[PDB]
């Protein structure tokens, strides 16, 4: 029943090994070999040993000699074995790109067999293995994402010097008797009422002994006893199907906020001769998922019979695949703190623990294969990625089987994308469908993330029309342009491009000269945007910033205007899709922001940055996705209430007020007694009329109060009398240009106001600290404290990360008070007392103790 992951390896280039067979013999000298932990790429391992400088800073990464990664590298460990009574197995995946496998001097498998990042292998090594010290070595071959059915980085970042070559999941050393137990899972079916479920337990048994046996596979599923006895010839594998098991009132798994996230347990032992031979424990969820095309042809998801607007972002792991379980939980928690329900994974499909965590938190996942390299090389034409040869087809098929087998019992998984930009052809699709069938993977199969259909599964129901770079907020409200990225159908991957991180992050990722160049010349290439020429610079963003907010006075000015621009755009991006979700015709059915986070330190395509800091894009998404939310439509001036919760709400008041930058109220409306249905339904409070007398730049304050009088949503907009308009005719694939620009430059001259702050910190029994901060606009005038940003910092004024606020980037009118809560791990203070740093657009900066 034993499965023990290999803790670590020493690695070295094959340049230093002239007899392969000598690596895996007990006693082979490893003078100068680099010690690495489990799940390390080669570069990750060399970084761990301090061999190269931090690639998150400047062009450090450019300075790594890449040539050394065009040959094999070895991963070697010893393995103590006290006994050869039990058989021995290597069970693993995550080899990029392929490897030879050696045990004690014998080559047990070649790189023709062990090939493909996602392919699992189960190598019986009983023959080679002896008592005492054993050695095992992988000779891992160079990775080329266009040639290998592997992982590559598209245009998200810059190419990692080793191209991730190595072993990026665990290798398990399994022991067991004559019978090996594999592939235990539970098929689960819920009635439409959600009060009864039927369970089919399936589990493979394999007799690897030389003699025929009887085996009993027994254990528990969801608290219920199960038992089957079968015969196995020598070397025979059987799939055991257990009789149906009824489960009354199942603790149904729900997305976050819609209920609990219970997983049930399956626990099994294969015995031989009234003696345990192998055992496996796993978990599953009781949850129904559907993804169907609506009458408009848009892909529509529903969980346990409840339709959902998918609101999420494209997730990426670390650029060098450095794995850390807490980091993964921390990233997934941010999804919830943002109010998002989903993460998309375009390839780079994470280790299991990532999905246990998503399961435990109720964050929905949309895994799948990636575009723009080998996976799509047979269908994607001149796009990078090599046409397939015959040997590719089984690797591809086996990869789906292995992934489908990993993922089938994780309730968070809602579909698998078998294509990204291009749908697979018939042969390739049939190989995926058969693989999924054989794995009992029963989830929706989405043929592509673009509009392109597959020959069997058919239409995707999704759209990939861009944009991926600067568009103004009103663009997101377009339903007129069918080749564009407005709020309709299912937006599988889109954003407004550049997302300048916080000043603290910037100072950690870029040099003074690099930062100088960023604001002065946005047209210049940035190593920390992308390797692609199309997205190598910040020009479009730079141009729009200057035009819309006014020319940048200095770096501080640029960055402060970037956050406003990012908050403004991401907010509208999400808000538009929330509003249009309940349209009769061509509703929005999904939005995946490109992207949730970055593989590394970046300037684009992110909500939270590599260090988990939180900027304007972060707060904008968080604002847009509040559970009970008031918003302003950039297209038609409608004030809309959105209810993301699972129950209808009543007796709401929606209050809208416009202010000039001198603080003069120019419009007021109070809409009492609104009702709004559950899970994304909306209500209209008012359409703001054309108000005469507004300053060119002005403010809109939207406030939502429940029937108890509690303020439940506050939303402040900086608007212009001068409209954003689009030159549609002049679009290309990645953005639509502007024919005219809004004038928000008024904000440059907004008078100073004040705040107004007091902070206290409680150190909990769960290892977390809560810092509470009460803010008050203390000014004696009529000017609001606009865009007030609070940060939990240590004694040196360095932000404490990760962190989770109930709310932030707030705007308070004179006399007004809000109380904010920040939760974080007490140990992440590293002994410091907590403080709070408080910066407003027009309030300067102060730090208070906490
Ligand atoms: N999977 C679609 C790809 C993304 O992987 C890529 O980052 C983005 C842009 O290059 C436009 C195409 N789109």
């Amino acid at each position: 029943g034993n499965a023990t992951p290999i803790p670590g390896y020493v690695i070295q280039s094959s340049a230093q090994v002239s007899d392969d067979s000598a690596v895996s013999k007990p006693g082979f000298p490893t003078s100068g070999w680099y010690p690495v932990s489990s799940r390390s790429t080669v570069y990750a391992g060399l970084l761990q040993n301090g061999k190269y400088a931090d690639p998150f800073y400047s062009t450090n990464m450019q300075n790594v000699p890449a040539a050394q990664f065009s040959v094999p590298w070895w991963y070697r460990t010893d393995l103590n074995v006290d006994d050869t009574s039990s058989r021995t197995y290597l069970d693993f995946s995550g080899v990029l790109s392929k490897a030879d496998v050696w045990v004690n001097g014998t080559k047990v498998a070649t790189k023709d067999q062990v090939n493909g990042a996602y392919t699992r292998h189960d190598l019986d090594i009983t023959a080679q293995v002896h008592t005492g010290v054993n050695s095992v070595a992988f000779k891992v071959y160079p990775n080329d994402p266009n040639r290998d059915l592997s992982m590559g980085w598209i245009d998200w970042a810059q190419t990692p010097p080793d191209q991730n070559m190595g072993i990026v999941r665990d290798v398990l050393v399994r022991r067991s008797g004559a019978v090996a137990l594999r592939s235990a899972h539970v098929i689960q079916k819920l009635n439409s009422a959600l009060d009864h479920a039927d369970l089919t337990v399936k589990a493979d048994v394999r007799n690897d002994s030389a003699n025929a046996v009887q085996t009993t596979v027994a254990g528990t599923v969801a608290g219920k006893p199960i038992s089957q006895t079968v015969s196995l010839a020598a070397k025979e594998r059987k799939t055991v199907t257990f009789p149906l098991v009824g489960l009354d009132r199942p603790n149904v798994w729900w997305p976050a906020g819609m209920g609990g996230q219970h997983r049930y347990d399956l626990d099994l032992t294969a015995s031989v001769g009234g003696t345990p031979s192998d055992a496996a424990k796993s978990k599953f969820g009781v949850r129904d998922v559907k993804a169907t095309l609506n009458s408009s042809g848009g892909r529509q998801y529903s969980v346990n019979g409840k339709p959902l607007l998918i609101r999420g972002g494209g997730y990426t792991p670390d650029l060098f695949l450095r794995w850390n379980e807490t980091a993964a939980a921390d990233k997934l928690k941010y999804v919830l703190n943002l109010g998002l329900n989903t993460v998309r994974l375009e390839g780079h499909i994470e280790p299991d623990e990532f999905f246990d965590i998503a399961d435990d938190l109720g964050v929905l996942t949309m895994p799948g294969w990636e575009c723009c390299d080998k996976w799509e090389g047979q269908v994607n034409g001149e796009e990078k990625g090599e046409p397939w040869v015959e040997s590719d087809y089984p690797i591809a098929k086996a990869s789906m089987f292995s992934e489908a087998e990993r993922l089938r019992d994780h309730p968070s998984v809602i579909s698998f994308h078998i294509g990204s930009d291009f749908a697979p052809d018939r042969r390739i699709e049939q190989g995926y469908l058969d693989a999924m069938k054989a794995a009992d993977f029963l989830l929706p199969v989405i043929p592509a993330a673009s509009a392109r259909p597959s020959p069997i599964t058919g239409a995707s129901g999704m759209k990939m029309n861009g944009p991926y770079d600067y568009v103004p907020p009103v663009y997101w409200y377009d339903k007129s342009q069918k080749d564009r990225g407005g709020a309709w159908s299912f937006n599988s991957e889109t954003s407004a491009g550049v997302d300048i991180p916080t000043m603290d992050t910037l100072k950690r990722m870029m040099s003074a000269s690099e930062l100088d160049t960023m604001w002065k010349n946005p047209s210049a290439k940035q190593y920390h945007r992308s390797s692609s020429d199309t997205f190598g610079n910040l020009k479009l963003f730079g141009d729009a910033l200057t035009k819309r907010y006014g020319a940048s006075a200095n770096l501080n000015d640029f960055v402060r205007k970037a956050q406003l621009s990012q908050y403004e755009n991401v907010r509208a991006e999400f808000e538009s899709h929330s509003r249009n979700y309940t349209d009769s015709t061509n509703p929005s059915t999904g939005l995946i922001y490109w992207m949730l986070n970055s593989p590394w330190t970046s300037l684009h395509w992110q909500l939270f940055d590599a260090y988990m800091d939180q900027n304007g894009a972060y707060y904008g998404a968080k604002k847009a996705n509040e559970p009970l939310h008031i918003q302003y439509s950039h297209d038609n001036r409608s004030v809309v209430v959105i209810n993301q919760t699972s129950n209808a709400v009543s007796g709401l008041t929606a209050t809208t007020k416009l202010y000039n930058l001198d603080g003069t109220e120019k419009y007021s409306n109070t809409k009492t007694g609104l009702s709004v249905g559950a899970l994304g339904a909306k209500a209209t409070a008012v359409t703001v009329p054309a108000v005469s007398g507004l300053s060119t730049t002005y403010l809109a304050k939207n406030v939502l109060t429940d029937s108890s009088g509690k303020e439940v949503s506050r939303n402040v907009y900086w608007l212009s009398t001068k409209a954003d308009t689009l030159n549609w005719g002049g679009s290309d694939w990645y953005y639509t240009p502007q024919s005219a620009f809004a004038d928000l430059s008024g904000l440059n001259n907004l008078g100073q106001s004040a705040v107004g702050a007091t902070a206290n910190s409680v150190a909990g029994a769960d290892g977390t600290t809560t810092t509470t901060v009460t803010l008050k606009n203390t000014s004696g005038g009529r000017l609001p404290a606009f865009y007030v940003d609070s940060k939990v910092v240590d004694s040196a004024g360095k932000p404490v990360l990760p962190v989770e606020w109930n709310d932030n980037a707030v705007s308070l009118w004179p006399g007004e008070t809000t109380t904010l809560t920040a939760k974080y791990r007490t140990a992440d203070l590293k002994g410091s007392k907590p403080s709070v740093r408080i910066s407003g657009w027009n309030t300067g900066t102060q730090t208070v103790p906490a």
